[PDB]
């Protein structure tokens, strides 16, 4: 195939995932639990190689992507008022 398909069985990270990673893959809200998870286990060492950029730069995107995952999830947080 050469490309990744919709939510399918264990998909060995196709180039389609590395292409956006190498450029603009959103590991914040654009992905799901397994995408951000598998990526979370795919530290800059490898993930960077796909996005061959400065590790500090590839990490920067990784730092935002994670902080986004928890922030976007906070939507279910309780009200701002206190009892």
């Amino acid at each position: 195939t050469g490309i990744s398909r919709e939510t399918s069985s264990d998909v060995a990270l196709a180039s389609h995932i590395l292409t956006a990673l190498r450029e603009k893959q959103a590991p914040e809200l654009s992905l799901s639990s397994q995408d951000l998870e598998l990526v979370t286990k795919e530290d800059p060492k490898a993930l960077a190689v796909a996005l061959n950029w400065d590790i500090k730069k590839t990490e920067t995107v990784q730092e935002a992507c994670e902080r986004e995952l928890a922030l976007r999830l906070q939507q279910t947080q309780s009200l701002h008022s206190l009892r």
